[PDB]
């Protein structure tokens, strides 16, 4: 996988994409008319489509009888039927952003992303034999935009999609330079028309993410080596150590 270090500017890299900041957004919580109800913490998990159900779950295995558990029903219905409404949630906008700095609730976040992100990045990566950092942290950010879906914007969806244009993955011999560049523009044209209409608004604004993440790949730093300084016009400068 990444180790700690290349884990750490890869974390940066997607809370400077979500949130305009390297300092990881915990307590965030957003509605953002895309269809997926309040998007919410390090992931931006979301209520219409199950993971944020999935944190306050978590959550309350670990802390039974928290302020959140009264929306587990809502939560679970929201999941159930992929639904944008955030009108029988009220308090839990702010109930989660008080809890952006509570140690269990963070814990609960880091579990489930490591779940449904971190390692489902990880186990795709190798399948399709990514050897380098930079590469293995482009999948990382792409599952959490894209999720781990079967649908036609989803995660392995882009592999598959950039496998057949490339001519094979790393693992079938081809360049995995010239693989994260076919990556990066198979990214990019699903940002711009995406098969979820909802989404296409909100992710037509997010495409200088694969900028920031090919000027990388441009620098020649493909073992996401420190400090790397991003130069967005979209988002600003920052430094990531
Ligand atoms: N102009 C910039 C702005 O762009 C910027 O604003 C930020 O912009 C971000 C990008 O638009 C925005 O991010 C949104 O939030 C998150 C990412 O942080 C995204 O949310 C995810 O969306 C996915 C796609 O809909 C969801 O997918 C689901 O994933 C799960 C888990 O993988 C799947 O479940 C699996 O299913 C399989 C098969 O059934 C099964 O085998 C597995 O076991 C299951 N685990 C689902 O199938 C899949 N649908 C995902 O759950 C969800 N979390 C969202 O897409 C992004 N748009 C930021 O929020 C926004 N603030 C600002 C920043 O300051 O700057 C401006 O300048």
């Amino acid at each position: 996988g990444l180790n700690k270090d290349q884990k750490r500017r890869a974390e940066q890299l997607t809370s400077i994409f979500a949130n305009g900041t390297t300092e990881i957004q915990y307590g965030y919580v957003e509605r953002l008319d895309d269809g997926r109800g309040y998007t919410c913490g390090r992931a931006g998990f979301t209520t219409a489509t199950g993971d944020a159900l999935e944190v306050v779950e978590v959550y309350t295995k670990a802390v039974p009888n928290n302020k959140l558990k009264k929306y587990l029903p809502e939560l679970r219905r929201l999941a159930k039927e992929e639904s944008d409404d955030t009108s029988n949630l009220k308090g839990f906008a702010s109930a989660w952003k008080s809890l952006a700095n509570d140690k269990e609730f963070r814990a609960a976040q880091d579990k489930v992303n490591d779940h449904l992100y971190y390692q489902p990045a990880m186990k795709r990566s190798d399948n399709a034999g990514l050897k380098t950092a930079l590469a293995r942290a482009v999948m990382y950010d792409t599952v959490i935009q894209h999720g781990d879906g079967d649908d036609p914007d989803s995660f392995y969806a882009l592999i598959k999609r950039t496998n057949k244009k490339a001519g094979g993955s790393p693992k079938d011999g081809i360049d995995e330079k010239k693989w994260l560049n076919k990556f990066l523009d198979v990214r990019y044209d699903d940002l711009m028309n995406p098969a979820n209409h909802d989404t296409r608004d909100e992710w037509r604004e997010s495409v200088a993410r694969v900028d920031v993440l090919r000027s990388i790949a441009k620098e020649n730093n493909y073992n996401l080596n420190g400090p790397i300084h991003v130069r967005s016009n979209e988002y600003g400068n920052f430094v990531i150590k």
